[PDB]
């Protein structure tokens, strides 16, 4: 091979290349924006949104933002471990996915380098933290996740496992059975979150929808830069995957359940996204100093996805309670852990604004604020959720 | 329509922020090293490529670049009004390929502008000299186009038919008878440019490589925006021209005939590449006042349609002799247009660099700098084509 090998490593090269230009690009047009928060009142200010999460955590990660590489290298070899021991660990499922991966491990590794800990912890607790968030969160969700497509054999991989577990576990007790269209969609979503601000003259509204088309576009960059820069590492992790576990599951993107569903779609979704506009409601209502922008990607997919699930298991009525709820979580969720980082000692402007990290990664990042046991104690939960699996997965297979 | 009027204005405005985001990145990455060349020995530091010089020219003209695009509306009604009194000038073809007419009309305009004239003054001698050297240099590059497309009834509107013709003219006496694609390519010529440069450390090597892959993303950024961003309004430039001219000749991209001749592209391009790197050298050893970097575009498909053409009319041997010649004009030329550019009052680092933009308009420019009839003067040889080019119209109608 070797040659090929030469090719995908310059071409991630170009890929992390096209995140600095959309970066750059993104930077020069919003920091006299925050910074001009400053000179007016509450600073901050932040994007619910992954990808300027991962800006955000590539800027303020320097050339330390290996790190995040190493952890993303290393959590998933501890989670082939954990699939290949399956039999008294219960995990079946195996993360693949490229960019979720470098996204969830960059704010869990820019979370503990704003606390300070050293290199080596970092990668070591992100890559366990991360592995058994994968493997339990996927290998939690393989069940629904074969009632919704009818047994397709795959699992969720993506970023709101728990939320969605939430919706499986509460559903039942509610009811009763790229480039212009992501631009467009977050450029409408930034024009009529800045119209909710202007709540609280066609001159003034173009530069609405001109910042939401500049935003967008530096977003879009971000995008593209971000795919082709995971493209071949994670074609790679599909490479050893391939062999080491030939009869593993496979958690892939949560879209790949859409088709399987697609009505709770545009109302998992808009309920969602009226969670959210309730959420920065009261944020401008209490005067809160953090300010939430959100953003289009986390609205859509991870309310959508928990539309779904809540749909097949508690219909549109649980799709409205518990996705409004997930929404309301999400924004609030997201600003909490900012104070957080605020308070920890540095500035973070991003947040993926997901459902599984303004809902479960909040208290776990608060645990590790509180004592640094805490990461020991969510390991005996691990076991607590690993013994369980075996037993279960040993009375499911020879029974 | 109405609704897809503002869809398209909305792409266009996207392209042009896209185009901004790739400039940006170009700029802020290249800064330092040509004002590295003011605090070290002569300047300049000049990039042969046609986006680079439309970025520059972009800087250059700011907020004033709406001219541009109105001297191309203007150049188009012209050129349409020439192929509607096609009787009267024997003006069959029409150019339609809209990034081509931005560029040219571009560098044109900000030439009319760093020498000082005013708007009007700008925008009317820019479409009048566009208008009719599209349509004259296009018309002339008819007849022998149907001799190497074997009569496919189309006409070449790009960078290099009047090097083209004396390519034709002087080729019987001399022989007998796309993202990485481009990201690589123009790397590899960076790669290739600043091993010449050594030529007067693994990691100064990678850092060149870094360089010019950094380098090869602004330029593919800039690409794509400008792609977009004329897409549209060159979509309805040829929807005019489907109404008003149905049965005209259209003048379109030179790449679409290379497929009637694969085999004068590499070598074409390989006796472009070395007059290229002949002629560098000579700027080189005479110590010239400005540097010249030279880029994949203009080597590739300039020296590549030269080879096309001079191929069909005078073999290999005028494809070597043609295109190594078309080669040092071009380096040659392109520096002198930075010359005269830099005593007229402003700097411009970086030209067009294709064939006709660095051996017919050098001249033109130099012409106009002189005396300004000059520019009346090329009017009347218009006419002296014109008035000629009419009567072979019909003696080749009804004769
Ligand atoms: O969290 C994310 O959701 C989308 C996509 O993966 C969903 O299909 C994306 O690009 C993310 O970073
Ligand atoms: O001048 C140019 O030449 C190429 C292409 O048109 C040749 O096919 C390109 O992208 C330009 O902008
Ligand atoms: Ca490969
Ligand atoms: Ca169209």
């Amino acid at each position: 091979d070797t040659t090929t090998v030469i090719k995908g490593t310059i071409k991630t090269i170009v890929g992390f290349m096209i995140v600095q230009a959309g970066s750059g690009f993104l930077v020069a047009n919003f920091k006299p924006i925050i910074e001009g928060l400053s000179k007016y009142h509450n600073l901050t200010g932040a994007v619910i949104d992954p990808y300027t999460s991962m800006q955000a955590t590539i800027q303020t990660m320097a050339d330390n933002y290996a790190w995040v590489g190493y952890a993303v290298i290393l959590a998933l070899f501890l989670n082939i471990l954990l699939v290949v021991c399956r039999r008294i660990t219960g995990i079946r499922t195996i993360m693949l996915t490229g960019h979720i991966m470098f996204q969830q491990a960059g704010l869990v590794a820019v979370f503990y380098m704003i606390i300070g800990a050293s290199m080596w912890e970092t990668v070591i607790y992100t890559a366990v933290l991360m592995a058994l968030y994968w493997g339990i969160s996927s290998n939690i969700m393989y069940k629904p996740t074969q009632a919704v497509t009818g047994g397709a054999g795959f699992s969720i991989g993506h970023q709101q496992q728990i939320a969605s577990w939430i919706a499986v576990k509460l559903a039942p007790k509610l009811g009763d059975k790229i480039f212009h269209d992501s631009i467009s969609a977050t450029a409408l979503v930034m024009t009529v979150f800045f119209g909710i601000i202007l709540l609280s003259k066609t001159h003034w509204f173009m530069y609405i929808f001109e910042m939401g088309l500049k935003f967008a576009v530096a977003i879009q960059i971000i995008v593209t830069g971000v795919r082709m820069f995971v493209a071949e590492l994670s074609e790679a992790f599909k490479g050893i995957s391939e062999r080491v576990i030939p009869n593993s599951v496979l958690a892939i993107d949560c879209a790949a359940i859409y088709a399987f569903s697609p009505n709770a779609m545009v109302f998992g979704f808009m309920w969602g996204a009226i969670g959210q506009f309730v959420a920065v409601g009261l944020l401008l209502g209490f005067s809160s100093p953090i300010l939430i922008i959100p953003g289009f990607i986390p609205m859509f997919f991870s309310n959508a996805t928990i539309g779904v699930f809540a749909n097949q298991f508690g219909g549109w009525k649980s799709v409205m309670k518990i996705c409004f709820i997930m929404g309301i979580i999400e924004v609030l969720g997201s600003a909490w852990v900012i104070h957080l980082l605020a308070t920890q000692g540095t500035t973070f402007n991003g947040w993926m604004g997901m459902a599984d990290w303004a809902l479960f990664f909040p208290p776990i990042l608060q645990g590790i604020v509180s004592i640094p046991g805490f990461f020991f104690v969510l390991l005996t939960l691990a076991i607590v959720y690993m013994v369980f699996a075996s037993k279960q997965l040993r009375s499911e297979e020879a029974a």
